[PDB]
């Protein structure tokens, strides 16, 4: 079972002994750093982090001796604050003497504001504050993977709309394919369940459990997925009969969409003269509402999505839409899931485009590019110590490092405000006590144990939608 | 709980329906695929076979719930109902796969066959590739364990080099990693397969699943020290950096600990508090408590380089037998910020070069150790090599024309040493005309059952550096 005593990094279990004496106040903040490009963060995922981890009764006896029993070996030495561990056991009944503060998830907001703040609500417990640091950082993640997915969504918005003339299908059109490209279960379904806050379309099963159980929507599923081929169920049929396979693929899921991976051997050949013409009459006769997917899946993604765009237009009727771009038939479409990351789908879409071929024509799928090739650092997200009570004297207190002004960090107490132009802005110092910029954004989520503010992934949704969209 | 039939790539909920008629087996393998990281230390499965694939992974409450699921995720029926039934009623839930390994811990040449997987029971041709995307989540233990073992070689060249030992290599990187990953479970994981080449750790999460899945001799497999963080400095105030200081190294008077110095101004903390103010409290501790001192900011190796220069004229430095700078053996630094296995390299050549010993510091790791990493670096990949469809076995593979990279194995798979020592793997079967002795896979998990497996102890053995052999 998991263990919040035995969840931090353990050179936090030091710092009790740290702190100047007579502290009956640590208070802290997180934020998306701004580095001297994502400009704007999706906040998301700490819903998550307080209802699976943090709430409730996350202290006992047990637990207590297990970490003092651990912390012993792991340090050669008795450092462990059973004291301070035991007081919120007796007092609080082993739930957390905490406060945390947010903004709603999925508000999207500029880098280097305050998005959440901890502070402990019992003086015993300055030391708590920052002992959970290490689990609510986590939170980089979700957020991380949000706003990434989300930049790629602009950029399919952007395309879609100059070649289309409107958004038809958009969140349809970036696939999650990252399971068996992130690095573990957990991670897998917080990283789905991250993208499907902008678009519907994932084959990481794991995200639905997950937003059933935390955040909920009034839909069913929160994602979909259609049938496709993997390499193995086209060469089991052997090397001679690819043509086979497609056959009987595409007959077996002949009234739904199916995509149908098409590079075993040879892309060109497979999509010239095995879809192109011996296999022709079971592609023409399809409905709207089942078109074949062909995957490509090897080779440069732009140069081989030109290629067999341009095999196919000379094989199949093509149209030429009400922008002038090329159009493929309803019921034949491509779907690129090679190598596509955030830069790799804008170099396709732009070279698309440059051949006049519309971005109705083509879907994308992404794994690590999507879920796993994303670190603390893209965004800076960062947990810092902003304001102190010591002998009953609040101070502002913050870290400034001579040869990294990117480093600063934030001074005193913080709210976060609408500007007059309809901006945010961060305040510090305490300086939205002075009422003059409207009411604080940061809302009560969570104190002494208990979420206290809860938002279902329809709301986040909501909160996330692109400005094109709302337009 | 977790579900099985809810642990997959939900296209592969569709594939027993696109395999020929008749198909009656289906064996994958993994390989890191050959195109730096020229060999790979093969760690993590061992895990994922106890916690996700072993027993009776499969209930009727599973499989109604996957039913469910699936109904709305495809908007259609597809799920394969009958298929885990036939699971479930047969073999109490056991799932029928037979799986064959390298040991745990084993130093590997790129495009070797690692594992393999096949199904034992002709009714279960589909199961093999249902459970491809839980094994491929090995690639993260794989390549953390890898690149770690990297990053010890070029330590250990280099402390050899300037300092004539290894003494207290398996020190000196240390795991800072636990706030830079994606997950508790990846955190775990990921600070697992570190502690197969070092002992230095601040993500517990690593202690307790090597605890209850491998096992170590000593009571835990990595260990820690006291140090500070820019909260237990800045809380103080800013013209009391002093006094936190003072009251840090007091605290913690008879054991090592670290205190990062960069709050306000690194080579001043360096220079005038340390190395004046306070230099009374530093020169008179036990070799066995130094204080490591810690910058945390600027570019790592140039603030490495000024921080020693300031520590070698406030502090009486030695020249050591191989003619290298070494500080009092109560004074240390540890640089934790910007460290990968690219900045680590260049951090103690340029030591190197202005004739410091690398006895002088340790390194921690954090985002680059444990989450800047893709299954991609290594290429690690599971494919279908062969099938046997009407009775007839079939060597299969791919092979497309724009990507000789991404060909994969044909056949029959198994791993061979060669004459001279080496390894090779033999495909379509040639293993069994015997010409290249025993396979040296072995049967890791049948029928339900995990059927060999490795201690944490033997599994660090298998990992050792030739310079530590
Ligand atoms: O290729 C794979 C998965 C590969 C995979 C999975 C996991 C890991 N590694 C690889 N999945 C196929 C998904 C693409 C389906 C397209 C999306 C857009 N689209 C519609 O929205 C639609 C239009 C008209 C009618 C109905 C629907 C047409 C159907
Ligand atoms: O700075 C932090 C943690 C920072 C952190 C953690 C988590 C997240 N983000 C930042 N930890 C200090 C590590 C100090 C390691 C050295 C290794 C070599 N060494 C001994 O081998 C030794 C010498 C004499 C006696 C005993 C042992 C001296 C101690």
């Amino acid at each position: 079972e998991f263990n919040i005593l035995l969840a931090t990094d353990s050179y936090k279990v030091t710092h009790y002994k740290q702190y100047p004496p007579n502290t009956s106040k640590v208070y802290s903040y997180f934020e998306c750093r701004e580095k001297k490009k994502y400009e704007e963060t999706v906040f998301y995922g700490l819903q998550y982090i307080l209802n699976k981890y943090l709430k409730g009764k996350v202290v006992t006896k047990e637990k207590i001796q297990e970490a003092k029993d651990v912390y012993k070996e792991h340090f050669q030495d008795d450092v462990f604050n059973e004291k301070g561990w035991n007081y919120i056991l007796e007092k609080y009944d082993g739930h957390l003497p905490i406060e945390i503060k947010a903004v709603p998830e999925g508000f999207v907001i500029p880098r280097g504001n305050v998005l959440f703040t901890v502070e402990n609500t019992d003086p015993e417990c300055y030391w708590l504050t920052n002992w959970i640091e290490t689990i609510l950082v986590q939170s980089w993640y979700p957020i991380t993977v949000a706003t990434n997915s989300r930049e790629q969504k602009k950029i399919l918005a952007k395309y879609l709309l100059e070649t289309s003339g409107n958004l038809d299908g958009l969140e349809y059109k970036l696939r999650d394919f990252g399971y068996r490209g992130v690095s573990s279960q957990e991670t897998a379904g917080i990283g789905a369940s991250a993208h499907l806050v902008n678009f519907k379309g994932t084959d990481t099963v794991a995200g639905l459990a997950l937003i059933k159980k935390y955040y909920g929507t009034k839909d069913p599923v929160p994602g979909y997925s259609v049938p496709a081929a993997e390499h193995s169920t086209i060469t089991a049929w052997g090397k001679d009969h690819e043509k086979d396979a497609f056959e009987h693929i595409v007959t077996q899921f002949s009234s739904v969409p199916v995509s149908v991976v098409s590079d075993s051997y040879d892309i060109y050949n497979a999509c010239e003269k095995i879809w192109g013409e011996d296999l022709r009459h079971l592609i023409v006769s399809r409905s709207t509402q089942a078109p074949l997917i062909i995957r490509p899946d090897s080779g440069n993604p732009l140069d081989t999505v030109l290629k067999v765009l341009e095999i196919l237009g000379k094989k199949f009727p093509v149209t030429e839409n009400s922008k002038g771009y090329k159009l493929l038939p309803p019921y034949l479409r491509v779907i690129q899931g090679d190598g596509v990351d955030i830069n790799t789908l804008q170099e396709i879409v732009e070279g698309m485009k440059q051949k006049m071929w519309s971005i109705e024509n083509i879907a994308f799928g992404s794994g690590g590019g999507l879920l796993q090739k994303l670190t603390r650092d893209l965004l800076n997200c960062s947990f810092k110590c902003s304001y102190v009570v010591t002998n009953g004297l609040g101070i502002n207190v913050f870290k400034d490092p001579v040869a990294d002004p990117n480093k600063r960090s934030k001074k005193g107490r913080l709210s976060l405000h609408r500007t007059p132009a309809g901006n945010f802005v961060t305040l510090e110092e305490g300086k939205g006590d002075l009422e003059e910029y409207g009411q604080d954004l940061l809302h009560t989520v969570f104190k002494n144990g208990k979420v206290t503010k809860s938002y279902s992934f329809d709301e986040i949704r909501k909160n996330a939608q692109l400005n094109i969209e709302l337009e």
